[PDB]
C-alpha cells in the first residue's frame, strides 16, 4: 500500500515529521511529495526543500522524498499511490483540505484523501509561523530538525 | 495485515456510514464496523437490531466484520488488535469534537492511530439524528438509507 | 406574490426574531411566522401562548401571519404554498447546523429556497435559550424581549 | 424586486451559475455585478469577466451582467437594488460575509444582505481552486460553463 | 487590588482548570474559584464534594478562595466585588458560546470584564465531560486529574 | 502590573480603542505596541501609525504607544510586561491567535496571552475592511478616531 504525503514543506517542521512518522506506521511505503508551489513564493527552492526533507527523514526506512510541479492527482496516479495524507490542524486548514480532497476525488476517484492528527506538541505550529519567529531572530530549535534549523538561519543571515 | 475499527452508534446505519466503511475496505485488509451500545444516547434501535441491519447492509463487502461492544471503544480496539481507528468527517462541528476524541483515544491506546475519511458530497450533510427526526415527522428519508434500514425504520415508526 | 415561511420554536419570541421577521416583510409580500410545537425540546411556553405572544409582538407588521404547526416543517411549508424559507444566522454554530437543515429541506421540498438573513449587531449574541436561562436565574432580560413577552415571562417564572 | 449578486467572478463558475439561477427564482430582476477588484490582482480583466458572465447567463431571462469599480453600497443604491445575495460556502467565507453585510448595513440600511446555499455539487469549489487545477493542466470542464473553460485555457496556454 | 472570579461547574475539577486558575493567580491579586450548583446539568459530584475537591487541589495557591454559588453568575460576581471574569478557552466550540455568554454578562454587569486565558497544550483537548465518560467506561484518566480528584472519582464509580 | 496590546494598527480603529480602553480598566499600565510588520506591506509607515495611535489614545492616562521591529516575546520581556492582550473577533483570528499565544509561551513562559472581547458595535470591523471602504470613497467616520479618518483620506487622495 502506497501513500503520498504532499505539501509545500517550506521548510519541513517537526509537525511534518510527526505526520510522516505516523503515516509509515500505517502504510508500507510513504512518498513525502514536495510541490514546487511558485504561487506561494516559497523561501526555499524546490531542490533545497527536497534536500532538507531527505536529510530530515533519512532515519525513516520507508519514506521517499520527491519534488513535483504536476497536478497532485496526476502525480499520485504516477506514483501508484491510492492514499493521500494531510495533517489536521485548524478549521481554516480543514475546510481548505475538504475542497482539495473533493477536487482530487473528481480527478482521481480511487485516490483516498485521509487526515492524521499531529501530536499536541506540534498542534499550533506551521512553516509560516516558524519563518516569522526566525525572521525576528527568535529561537526555533524546538520546532525543526537540526539540518532545517541550520538552513533557515543561513537563508536569513 | 492491518486491522481497522470503524466505531459508532449506527442508530441506524446510513448511506453516509456505508460510504465511509466502503472507503475503509479499499485501504485496509480487515475492517471491524463496531457498534456501541451507547445507552446514554437512548437509541431508537436496540444493539441487536443495529448489528443485524449493519450486517445485511455491508454483506457485499468481503473484509467487513460487524460487532457490538459496550466497553470503552479504546478497550475494545485493543482487544481486537486494531491499530487504525476510522472516523468519518463531514464538517467543522465533527472536526472539534473529533480532535478531543482522537487525543483522548491516543492517551488511552497510543498504538491506535485515528484516521479521518471524507464521505461523498452526497452524504456530507446527513446524520443518523437528522434522518431519525425527519422520518419521525413524516418526511421522506429513503434516499439516505440502505433498503433494509428503510424497511426497518418504517416498521419501527408504524408502531411507536 | 412570493410567500415566505419563518419557522422556529419561538420559546419565547425575542427582539432577535422580531428583527429577522421585520427584515423578511421588507423583502417578501407575505411572511408566515410558523411556530413549531417542538415537544422533544420541552418548551417553557405552550404552543398557544407562543402563538399569542408572537401575534401581539408582530401586530404592527401588516404582511405577517402567525401560525402554529406540529408537522414536518417542509410538509407545512408545502401546504402553505411557501417557496422561501427564512433562517436567521448569528454565528458559526448556527451556520453548520443550518447547512444540514437547508440541504435536508431541499431534498424534501426542492421548490422551497432557504434564504439566510442577519439580525442587527444588537441581537447577534442572543438566543431564546440564553434569555430563558438568565431570567430563570434572576437576571434582567427586559432589553431582549418585546414588552408583552417580558410580562408573560415574569408571570411564568413567578409561579414555576 | 431588484437583487444584486456581487463578486469578483474571476472567472464565473458553475457554483456562481447555481446561486444566480436560485436568485432569479426568488426575485424579479437580478443584477450579477462584477467588482473590478484590482487589489485581488484578477486573472481576467473586468471586460473579459463581464463578457464571460454575459455569455454564461444568456439563457436566464432576468439576469443583467454589469461591471463596477464603485463602493458596493453605492452601486446597489444606484441599481435600485434592496437585496444583496451571496452564496454561503465555508466558515471563512461566512465570517468575512458577516463583516461586509454589517458594513453595507451601516452605509445603506435598507439594503438587505442575504445568503443562498449552493447545491452539494458546487459546495467545495471556488474560482481560486479551479484556476489552481487549470494552472496544472487538470480537467476543469465539469466546474465551468463551456465559454469560461475555453477562455481559461486560452489565458493559460 | 483586582478581584477576579473563575466560575464553572468543576464537575470534577481537572488539571485543565488547575492550569487556568494558576495562570489567573499570576495576573490578579485575588481569585475566587466559584463553583455553580448547576442542577440542570445533573452533576456527578454534589456542590459540597466539588468545593472540597477544589479547595484541596488549589490549597498551594495562596490567593485562591473556593466558593459555591446557586445564583446567576453575574449576581454572585457583583456581590463579591469582582471586576474580572476568567474564562478558559481551548477551541472553536468554546469561543462561540463564550462570546454569547460574555456579551450577556456584559449586559448584566458592565463593570465585569470577561478575560479569556489559554490552558497548556497538555490540557487543550480535555473537558470534565470527556474525563467522566472515559472513567465511567473504565478508561484511565489519572493523567488529567489532581490526585484527590482521581481518588474521589474512583470511589464514586466503585459504588454507582 | 504591565500589559502589552500588540498589533499592526494600520490604522488604529475604534475597535482597537475599545480593547485598549478595556485593558486600562484592568491593568495599571498598558503599552500599545505597533509592530513594523513589513511583510504585511502596511499602508502607513511605522512612524505614522505610532503618531496616529498616540493622538487617538492621548485621552487615556495609562496608555504608552511604542513602535517595534523586534520579536514580540523579546519586546514584551524588555517592556517588563507579563500580560499580552488581543481582541477576540472571529474564528480565523482566534485560531491564529492560539498559534501566536502558544509560540509566545514557548519563548517567554511567564508572558500570559489573554483575550478581551470588543463591544458588539466594533465586532465586525477591521483595519483591512475600513481601508477597503475608504479606497472606494465610502464613509468610515463612524469607525475611526477623527485624526485617523483625516490621515486615511490624506493618504488616499
Ligand atoms: C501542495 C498542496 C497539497 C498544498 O495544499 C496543493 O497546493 C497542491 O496539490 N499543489 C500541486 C498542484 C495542484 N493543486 C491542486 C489543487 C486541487 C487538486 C489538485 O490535484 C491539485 N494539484
Ligand atoms: C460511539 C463513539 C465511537 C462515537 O463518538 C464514541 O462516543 C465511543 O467511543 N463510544 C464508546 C464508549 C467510549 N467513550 C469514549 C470517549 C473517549 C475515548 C473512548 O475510547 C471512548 N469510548
Ligand atoms: C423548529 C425548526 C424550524 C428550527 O431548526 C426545525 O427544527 C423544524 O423544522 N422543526 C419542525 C419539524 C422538522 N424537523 C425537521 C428537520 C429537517 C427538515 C424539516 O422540514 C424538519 N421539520
Ligand atoms: C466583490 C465583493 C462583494 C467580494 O466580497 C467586495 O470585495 C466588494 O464589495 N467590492 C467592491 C468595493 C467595496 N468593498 C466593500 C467592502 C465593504 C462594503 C462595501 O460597500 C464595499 N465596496
Ligand atoms: C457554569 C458557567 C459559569 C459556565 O458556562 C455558566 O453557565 C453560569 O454562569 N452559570 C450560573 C448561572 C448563570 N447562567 C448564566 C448565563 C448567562 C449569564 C450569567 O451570569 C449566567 N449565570
Ligand atoms: C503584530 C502581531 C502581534 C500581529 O498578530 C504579530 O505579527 C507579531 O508579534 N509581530 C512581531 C514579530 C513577531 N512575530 C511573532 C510570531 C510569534 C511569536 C513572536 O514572539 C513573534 N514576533
Amino acid at each position: 500500500k502506497r501513500a503520498i504525503y504532499p505539501g509545500t514543506f517550506d521548510p519541513i517542521t517537526n509537525g511534518h515529521i510527526d505526520i510522516v512518522t505516523r503515516a509509515t506506521q500505517m502504510f508500507d511505503h510513504v512518498i513525502l511529495a514536495i510541490a514546487a508551489s511558485p504561487s506561494k513564493k516559497p523561501m526555499f527552492t524546490l531542490e533545497e526543500r527536497v534536500a532538507l526533507a531527505q536529510q530530515a527523514t533519512a532515519h525513516l526506512g520507508n519514506v521517499e522524498v520527491v519534488g513535483f510541479s504536476d497536478l497532485m492527482a496526476n502525480f499520485a496516479r504516477n506514483q501508484h499511490a491510492t492514499v493521500l495524507i494531510r495533517g489536521l490542524r485548524a478549521v481554516a486548514d480543514f475546510e481548505y483540505e475538504m475542497q482539495l480532497a473533493h477536487m482530487n476525488r473528481h480527478l482521481m476517484p480511487e485516490l483516498e484523501s485521509v487526515f492524521l492528527m499531529p501530536s499536541k506538541e506540534w498542534s499550533f505550529i506551521s512553516s509560516s509561523l516558524v519563518k516569522e519567529v526566525a525572521r525576528h531572530q527568535g529561537d526555533v530549535t524546538h520546532f525543526l530538525p537540526e539540518n532545517v534549523h541550520q538552513a533557515l538561519m543561513a537563508k536569513l543571515a
